[PDB]
């Protein structure tokens, strides 16, 4: 469970005994052919898959470039997320789990988790952070409908990392019943590998798709990166592959007003969630806050894959900030119709930042930004706009 | 153009000359393949077809059917009306119109709307009537069109429908109106459950992969109807059983409703001699219901003809039965389905499916939905 130096299980004691019997676990359904029938079916009949791969013309026009998008915007819920928690409930309803529980800020993982929890018909207990938006309310009535419980999160400061903090105190003094599902590849092994290879059928999905559309490998691979899921579920066909694999940050205000969260850019190495990665921290060591306009991105750490890929050199990260991030958005809805997540307009707004005349790019559209109209439209940016 | 003794083209004179030539332009691409290949490479790598069929375990489980779900949720815009507004502004596209008008109520038309033009990069005016609706006026803005407020009549979706067919008639130089339904003067009604019969098509050839027999029971719910008739059109005269669920709004027998099927009269609506809800002396009566969606007083000269001709059967259900349904398929399959679709899913309380093979049409997502729901007093009560 270690990519390099990073990754390991740097968790209390008493959760290697639960770590163990996961690991277990997955290693028996790895040749299943019953489980990944399941899943695959759900896959295609539940949640939409496959993707498909769109030629967004206009946007291609703008850039003098071959841009296409993998349309994760059109699955069920609305985002990558789907992949990961389905496969992951359906894991604890094969292992006897009774119980889900999992962390989320503005409550888009906790939507898929309490999709997959009322399909596999399992309880779900969604830990939340504060957040003053109809987005959340939305999330909030959405998992309320699904059937899942929403504890407010008290604790800290009140972010994602504030309510995984609480999914992790509620799953180890409920170890029996309760399965944890974490939303990102951020995590004691063997999550990372877990949520990588159920997202991996992203880039399988677009290593077939391309070539039907170019005859060859795209140039670029695009992808905005957090925890890092959506990234490496279409970076990891594609690892040694000749094709330049870009990860997109956050870059909040900028890389140095302290207010972003850019975990491989400006992070030190440490230990978050269980994983040893990069993560954002103080000269002594103390985890960071931090900022995004995207709540998806705003985590200070990232996936131990990602800081492997990092240091090898296989993948390439940089960042957008959040204007360049916003005004992705609008451009991606004026020109091709399509609303695209906060998260994902990190990876449109680096379209500007690399030398794509005559390049063929793949952009990871790893969901919809209907939930981040309100959010984009009172900005202060947007508003003088 | 007449389904029977229902259609036509019951229009002022002056729409008769872009009637004419929308008509001719139809026809050209009626064997025109290079259009339906470039319609179709859209409505799979933008819109996301094929659209999945579902076997919804748990609440076959609950029945003692085998239920299924055309996932027309999993769309790009999560509707339906995606496929209609997609064809027609391809149509504008090739008939050299460069400005795209419509009207709606909640807005869900207009988004689908706005969508397409902005797809093929056009400019965009909706007609709307009076937070979903808050929401869809920020989408249409982010898309790029031109929100006009309706401000004649009640304001509903068939006001709105008529200042957006005025909206036509002064520019029908340069603009192409989309309706959202199959409801309309000729060729309108044709053109549209021609682009949505790839529902019943995709549905033909997806059920015997998982059941060797041909449905029992194709249930949708029906206001317009265009989404009925994209899935019931190819299975007409196959024996299955055809059923279109219209809005019972508060009751059949209570004045508040959308049922022009069932509790309408024969009458003109927008151009097409159809079932119109009316009162004795032929006024236009307003119609009622809780899904926005369904809050139309008319229906399509199609499902007229059908439910003349018993080729589909029509019911309706009521607006309580509805919120339970999309109660039901939220806690119970984990997909929130539209107030619309809604009408649909409860009629699988109405009928006797034990044994039978059914396919119930998810015409779109609910999410919009949500507030008009839990703030119901039906639902604020339990
Ligand atoms: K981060
Ligand atoms: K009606």
């Amino acid at each position: 469970g270690n990519f390099g130096p990073y990754g390991g299980q740097n968790v209390p004691e008493i959760l290697m005994g639960a770590l163990e019997e996961l690991e277990a676990a997955y290693e028996g359904i790895m040749k299943d052919e019953s489980f990944w029938k399941e899943y695959n079916d759900l896959l295609r009949d539940y949640a939409g898959r496959p993707t498909p791969l769109y030629f967004a013309r206009r946007l291609s026009e703008k850039y003098g470039a071959r841009v296409y998008l993998k349309r994760e915007d059109l699955l069920h819920t609305g985002a990558h997320k789907i992949n990961n928690a389905i496969g992951q409930v359906l894991l604890a309803k094969l292992m006897g789990k009774t119980r889900i529980t999992a962390g989320t800020g503005a409550g888009q993982h906790g939507v898929a988790t309490a999709t997959a929890a009322a399909l596999f018909g399992m309880e779900c207990v969604i830990y939340m952070g504060e957040e003053d938006t109809i987005r959340q309310k939305l999330n909030v009535e959405r998992m309320k409908l699904l059937g899942a419980k929403v504890v407010p999160v008290k604790s800290g400061s009140r972010t994602l990392k504030d309510a995984i903090d609480e999914a992790l105190r509620d799953w180890i003094t409920n170890l029996q019943t309760t399965y944890y599902v974490p939303g990102s590849v951020v995590g004691p092994h063997p999550y990372p590998i877990i949520v990588r290879n159920f997202q991996k059928v992203i880039g399988e999905e677009t290593k077939k798709q391309i070539p039907e559309k170019e005859g060859r490998l795209p140039d670029y691979i695009v992808a905005c990166v957090s925890g890092g899921s959506n990234a490496a579920g279409i970076f990891y066909p594609f690892i040694d592959s000749g094709v330049k694999l870009i990860g997109v940050e956050a870059g909040g205000e900028g890389l140095e007003t302290g207010k972003h969260a850019a975990s491989l850019l400006k992070g030190k190495i440490g230990y978050l969630h269980g994983s040893k990665t990069f993560v954002l921290q103080d000269d002594w060591g103390q985890v960071q806050a931090s900022h995004s306009v995207s709540a998806g991105l705003d985590y200070p750490g990232v996936g131990p894959e990602h800081a492997y890929w990092r240091e090898t050199g296989k993948v390439l990260y940089d960042a957008v900030t959040d204007e360049e991030a916003l005004d992705a958005f609008i451009e991606l809805s004026r020109l091709e119709g399509i609303i695209p997540a906060l998260e994902s307009s990190h990876a449109l707004a680096y379209l500007k930042k690399i030398n794509i005349k005559g390049k063929v790019v793949v952009v990871n559209l790893s969901g919809r930004g209907d939930k981040d109209l309100e959010s984009v439209l009172n900005h202060p940016y947007v508003r003088e706009r």
